[PDB]
């Protein structure tokens, strides 16, 4: 092992790049939550405590006043789920007429949970300064016993929100969800998982799921197209279950990961069909991620070949500015489509070194920053608050530092100051994961550092540098942290396991940047 | 159509048969519980209320009282799922220590789960006399409101059983267990299903083992034999959780059905080899049940070949008369391979008209009632309450009422006889699934009277006759009460659906005995 100025790392240093990007930036950053369940509080209450509270909170003309804001924004986001929204203004007013009801039944405590899982993912959308008019923060310090100086832009709208949330599974817990699956149980999920409540309980949320894929087997429906001999009623039925379905796998694929074992496998319906198709092709291609093949070029392109085909139908897709459901909906097709072509570049780059992929890597990023930068012109700053912005933000600010440690080019790093300044400016809702983003992305930064105050070295075999190490040690951590054995061996008893200055570098930067705190 | 005493029809009579005995016998009379949900109150209280009764109920002396019984007696039943019993001793301690306190962890409450749901199996199984010897009714009455002058004998066992189920989830439910995932849920809902929890409340169940298939796979572990390189601590619960995993393939099989959509698919534990092999025997044969195509006589060979092996072995196992594990062990093994063989000679009979198989059906019969006779020998009467026996008795009590209709012979004629007693005979722990089995026999006596006061017709071209419709329309009726596209339409909105003297006996049979009345 010698001193070394050579290159032909860097191959497979990319190839490193496809597990470091599914470990670290997506199983360990949204979907690993540390669980000592001998520190954890039961809840004995079953939270029936905590939602007298927020629901009493709730009063009724500021319900209809959620219901409004979403019937007038939302409606990319709820279609595919629940359908019109028109008949849900009709369970909002039977949830108060039995509001006072001292018995209620099983079929009404699912229209309850509906319209409260619809609260939710109002709470969490909502623009803070809406928000504001309608809700007073005062009644919530009086009773979570927070500091009074705490406004809703200070964290707690997203307090609301997570109790809503919490509040609507409580009702669900009220009609024995389990001894009766209804379809109204996955409808709740759907809109719950469009705000960021996946990423709070990715266990919960997995479990959840689950159950969505049970109570959707349940029904034996394999075919939604309507039939001849079909009641009209049920072949409604069948169109609108055929629109959750693809929903739900959408989140399937979203929840992807070592803690989701069991898988699922016209007009404004036309859009939802728009909205699967691209999340397959985006779906195609992260299966590569913590894959050890390569995709073969041929793939790529097949795929290059339809992303022409969506991305001529994204822009044909006419944007009402007077309608903002029609705004919503054109940023999220817009966005996802340049999500996809982000990914379909960066493989390109990373597996055959393309002609123009860094190129092309380097525009979809500026699209991408584009888009979220033009709803800063607010009554659609809050589209940035979608999950999307934040996962592929987090996909492309960790690829282009990592990218930046052994890669020169001025462009790149002037695209990774703007990468790095915007993610400073995505909306406060996604909390902690924010901060974990900003700090992984100074990790990888400071990483830079090393990487230049530090001689490669060369076995004339394989090559050496305590980046290396430090980067495939990430991983091993990660990976650790996410084998379920050792909450097996405490689940089944009481038995309790027993089993240079390159190796002084490695340690020095780890517990000065410990990996495990972009963990939850 | 005219006249006919013809009996060609009797082989594709016998065909059907399979299907009969698949829809009425197991899916109707087991997994079939109508659920409107406009009419069934929530759980507003979610069980907190009742639990909070039974939970005080119980006594410190009485626990370790059913522990003493349950270390005495259902090793046979329990081993698979929590293995050796000595260190639950400690977890009742602990729940005693731990009774006052007023926070609890979730690791602890994971444990109190698991003990309360061994006290279910307890209380499933303990003889009335031993039961009364340790517990008072009138406190029971008291809270419940239900007549004092009902004893232990009189249906109030199986209630104490039944909410000591509820509570039993109830605990799981303060561990917010789907935030949660552990191998306790997994081994609390392994002992509950050696009660009739699964046929009392089948998609409640059906949903517990999801979640428990979800819960097995979270952990990743697809090869249970111990490694050199592993921890013997990690080989050990590798070896527990391959034992719980075949335990939890038997409840996925026995569970089987359209309201279960997701499928699992050295010494004691040589034992736990043994029963899942004949268990998979039975699952060989009565796969072809709801299947219209037939079995190859030599797949049915192949299976006799095995049935021999495993014969040998289960005869092979020596019981001591003075250990009652060891009797219950025998006797669970006795009657599963005798079940197989019953069920292995009937498709010989049905599907080749194989020679001696109506006499080797008619010998496994009377192996079979002998088997529960034999237990009449109180000390192991309480053997007869295993599920297995009110299924294994379902289906060749309603085989035999079926083959006695069409087909002369006094021994089997006898045999009914015998039979249709021995089920009246059946622990009353059985509940209402006993009086509907009663029910579905009698029924099925009156259709061969049916039989004989009507005369057969036949169009040249095919055969028919009331009775043929009764029971062709039977499966139709129950396989329309499995249908969710109901549940499906009413949980989306408000809309609804609209869409000879021979009808007159079909018609009037049917209003007198309504195969409805085999439901839940
Ligand atoms: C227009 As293209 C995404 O095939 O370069
Ligand atoms: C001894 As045999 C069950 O093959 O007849």
């Amino acid at each position: 092992i010698t001193a070394s100025s050579s290159k032909e790392y860097l191959p497979d240093l990319l190839l490193f790049w496809q597990n470091y990007e599914y470990w670290i930036t997506n199983i360990g950053l949204y979907k690993t939550k540390q669980r000592d369940l001998t520190r954890t509080p039961a809840n004995l209450d079953t939270d029936t405590e905590e939602c007298m509270f927020w629901m009493n909170y709730l009063q009724k003309d500021q319900s209809f006043q959620l219901m409004n804001f979403a019937m007038e924004n939302l409606g990319a986001l709820y279609f595919g789920s629940i359908g019109d929204i028109s008949e849900l203004y009709l369970r909002v007013e039977q949830y108060w007429d039995r509001r006072a009801d001292k018995n209620h039944s099983v079929d009404g405590k699912y229209w309850d949970a509906l319209i409260w899982s619809v609260f939710t993912m109002c709470i969490y959308y909502m623009p803070v300064e809406k928000l504001a008019e309608i809700f007073s923060v005062y009644p919530l310090h009086e009773y979570l016993g927070s500091n009074k100086r705490l406004n809703w832009e200070d964290g707690m709208q997203l307090v609301m929100c997570q109790n809503f949330a919490r509040c609507s599974l409580f009702q669900l817990k009220q009609c024995d969800f389990m001894a009766h699956p209804d379809i109204r149980l996955v409808q709740a999920y759907l809109i719950l998982a469009t705000t960021t409540f996946p990423y709070d309980e990715p266990l919960l949320a997995n479990s959840l799921l689950t159950q969505c894929i049970h109570t959707f087997k349940n029904f034996h429906v394999d075919d939604f197209r309507p039939l001849l001999n079909d009641d009209p009623v049920e072949s409604i039925a069948k169109v609108t279950l055929g629109r959750i379905f693809y929903r739900l796998c959408g989140c399937d694929y979203l929840q992807s990961g070592p803690r989701k074992p069991i898988a699922l496998h016209r007009e404004e319906n036309s859009t939802e069909v728009l909205y699967w198709k691209i999340i397959s092709l985006d779906r195609d291609l992260d299966q590569y991620l913590n894959k050890s093949s390569k995709p073969p070029l041929k793939t790529l392109d097949a795929i290059r070949r339809e992303l022409d085909i969506f991305q001529y139908k994204v822009d044909s897709l006419e944007e009402d500015f007077r309608s903002n459901n029609s705004r919503f909906q054109k940023f999220i097709a817009l966005f996802q489509i340049s999500t996809v072509s982000w990914k379909l570049f960066k493989m390109y780059l990373i597996y055959y070194d393309t002609a123009d992929s860094l190129l092309k890597v380097i525009h979809y990023s500026k699209v991408i920053i584009s888009l979220i930068v033009n709803n800063f012109h607010a009554k659609s700053e809050f589209f940035n608050r979608h999950p999307m912005v934040m996962q592929t933000i987090t996909r492309v600010v960790s690829f282009i530092s990592f990218y930046q440690i052994f890669v020169e080019s001025a462009a790149v790093k002037q695209l990774l100051v703007d990468l790095t300044e915007l993610t400073a400016n995505l909306p406060t809702i996604f909390g902690s994961k924010l901060d974990k983003l900003v700090y992984l992305t100074e990790r990888l930064s400071k990483l830079k550092l090393l990487w230049d105050k530090v001689q490669l070295l060369d076995s004339g075999d394989s090559f050496y540098h305590p980046v290396f190490k430090i980067l495939q040690n990430d991983i091993k951590i990660i990976e650790l942290k996410n084998d379920e054995m050792f909450s097996l061996i405490k689940g089944l008893g009481s038995l309790v396991p027993l089993n240079s200055d390159f190796r002084t570098i490695v340690e020095e930067f780890q517990s000065e940047y410990n990996i495990s705190d972009i963990l939850s």
